């Protein structure tokens, strides 16, 4: 499914990602788009041999198991493809433990080149939230 920007908003705001360790809506909502474009079947293939998962782009190497990526941990503890439903639960859920691992969103190279220190507020604008 790919979701519309304000819709996604509502979703993440549902699931309790909004101030989530500190971090807004907006935040989320940024890092959504620039991660998959709002597509939860986004995947792709990383060097290493471990692949990227959905909306948030979880990748197989620590957080989910796709069968193929060698020692490899399951911290989320579920499969990889949970993360493609156009229910973002899963998603949510697992990205939840990420963002509390340490180094925040940081975590998301394309929040931190893309989304960080920027007027992230911009993106849940006009939204019925």
């Amino acid at each position: 499914k790919v979701f519309g920007r304000c819709e996604l908003a509502a979703a993440m705001k549902r699931h309790g990602l909004d101030n989530y360790r500190g971090y807004s809506l907006g935040n989320w909502v940024c890092a959504a788009k620039f991660e998959s474009n709002f597509n939860t079947q986004a995947t792709n293939r990383n060097t290493d041999g471990s692949t990227d998962y959905g909306i948030l782009q979880i990748n197989s190497r620590w957080w989910c198991n796709d069968g193929r990526t060698p020692g490899s941990r399951n911290l989320c503890n579920i499969p990889c493809s949970a993360l493609l439903s156009s229910d973002i639960t899963a998603s949510v859920n697992c990205a939840k433990k990420i963002v509390s691992d340490g180094n925040g969103m940081n975590a998301w190279v394309a929040w931190r080149n893309r989304c960080k220190g920027t007027d992230v507020q911009a993106w849940i604008r006009g939204c019925r939230l």
